[PDB]
């Protein structure tokens, strides 16, 4: 009438639990999962002896273990993660030019170019759940990592994601504390004004795709009301993310790390990934295409960096 | 000869230009608009001097200004926004019971009840374009606000629209991040199954018009012969939107804030706005009608809210 099972929220700290065989797992634990499979509606079987089941945090011990692994206090995070994992566990994660991509399914193209981008930039995540899942994503088992991204971004499978918003969500769970960016906006109604940015804001800019033009100076509307020019004074980061509203942009080999292109119907479009190696490669899910240059509606371009100091 | 004019993409940053009267505006600016009207193939007049013209974001600086004002990156937005403005500026926006409505034109009835609804629920738009246009609409100048709605929804003037679909796009451009909804699904085999929604999904529901029935519990499908009950556990929002397919529904004074009624089918129909004050007012364009109760094919009901926590104990759910 009883079996011994183990319940967990992080698959690290296991918890011995006795369950009645006449009552389902849902009546005893609430929502319960056995390796991504929903077993809430199922009564415990003989073959479930000693197996490990995923459950939701419903006491002090499970909530603190879920907080130390996922770095979140959201009580619904694990459920939204299990809901996405039920789909991401079915996706194909082929190795494309040494990078782990995703075959297209349920508008996951923004997740693919984000996953392909993360494998080319230096970035260390703070939540242990994100670190462990990314390491496995490198090996072609990205089901846990994609379900975590969807949970952290609070997006469901099938929704159109934004690469810039997605990376921004991931950067806020990454160790970018030591990153620093120094900017200076020149004009005439103000003259000069220098600001310093730290963390996530130091590695992202919206308005220009060219990292070189960001150093030469871009024109922005300043509240002063003049022909204001913003230029990069100092950059201390392992990478930079340049983003802009989509227009026709020319990518050349060796001048960047990787980029993202957005095409199709704008409300519900499609993302592609362009990476720079010995030449330019376009990764569209599992499809690989190589060319010397690339012309298209680019939205995000990533560049490598260590320490920049302007000479102007 | 030459005249001086201003170009812009947001009507905030005005870029001075000198145009020759021998060539069209298109040859000098690209696609150009004057208060919504396409003047691309029109040559400048002497009376055009000093006027402000809309152009398409054809450089990086213009695309930055459009994104900071409209909060969109769709390159087709400004053109579609101007195409609608050339129609919405000719609409009449009457004031009905202290609320700005719209006179019937181009099937704008769905825009009218949405506009009247936005004047009664606590909502804060993120794009500065929507904030500015809303405040002008509250006064009586809703041409820009209506044109922005059509552009943000990818609907053209004349097309019959959906209020529930329209509010979704507008809520998507509003700060609903501190809005939370906790639900509970109770199946005899599944036990309890709680879920938490945030943002737009925390203030919209499709299945029932009654906020009380949502709290009492509604029947949702589990299998072809087995159903389960879903009820609201926790709601943190200034309002909620209860939507359901059109059905005869008794609206009573004091139980709701405002509601939308729809007569017709998928292909063609008409919207009316019901609002609760000291009594029920049916606003149909410029028409005003007063009645104690109201029965009709209601499709959307809006309720005020601040913080709600259920008093249901799940073991007693079916009592
Ligand atoms: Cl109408
Ligand atoms: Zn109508």
């Amino acid at each position: 009438r009883t079996i011994k099972v183990f319940t967990t929220v992080d698959n690290i700290n296991l918890h011995t639990q006795v369950v009645d065989m006449s009552m389902t797992y849902g009546q005893q634990f609430g929502p319960t999962y056995l390796d991504g499979a929903d077993v809430t509606k199922i009564k415990p079987h003989n073959s479930h002896e000693g197996k490990t089941f995923y459950v939701l945090p419903n006491d002090d011990t499970l909530r603190v273990e879920a907080f130390e692994y996922y770095h979140t206090t959201d009580p619904s995070f694990l459920g939204r993660y299990m809901s996405a994992l039920n789909h991401t566990k079915k996706w194909k994660y082929p190795q494309v030019n040494g990078l782990t991509s995703i075959k297209w399914a349920d508008n996951n193209c923004y997740l693919a170019t984000a996953l392909l981008t993360l494998q080319q930039i230096e970035l260390k995540f703070n939540p242990p759940a994100l670190q462990d899942a990314y390491y496995r994503a490198r090996a072609g088992e990205a089901a846990n990592f994609c379900a975590l991204i969807l949970a952290y971004c609070n997006k469901t499978v099938g929704e159109l994601g934004d690469v810039r918003e997605t990376m921004s969500y991931l950067f806020q769970h990454a160790n970018l504390d030591s990153c620093k960016r120094v900017l200076n906006v020149v004009c005439k109604t103000c003259g000069q004004q220098q600001t310093t940015l730290k963390g996530v804001e130091a590695v992202m800019y919206m308005g220009t795709l060219s990292y070189e033009q960001f150093k030469k100076g871009v024109q922005i509307p300043c509240t002063c009301g003049k022909q204001a020019t913003k230029y990069l004074v100092q950059q201390e980061s392992p990478f930079v993310m340049m983003s802009a509203p989509p227009a026709q942009y020319e990518l050349k080999h060796g001048t960047f790390t990787c980029a993202s292109e957005y095409t199709g119907n704008y409300q519900c479009g499609h993302y592609k990934h362009i990476t720079s190696k010995e030449t330019l490669y376009c990764i569209d899910g599992a499809l690989l295409t190589k060319s010397s240059e690339y012309k298209g509606p680019i939205t995000d371009v990533f560049y490598k960096e260590n320490s920049y100091t302007t000479t102007i």
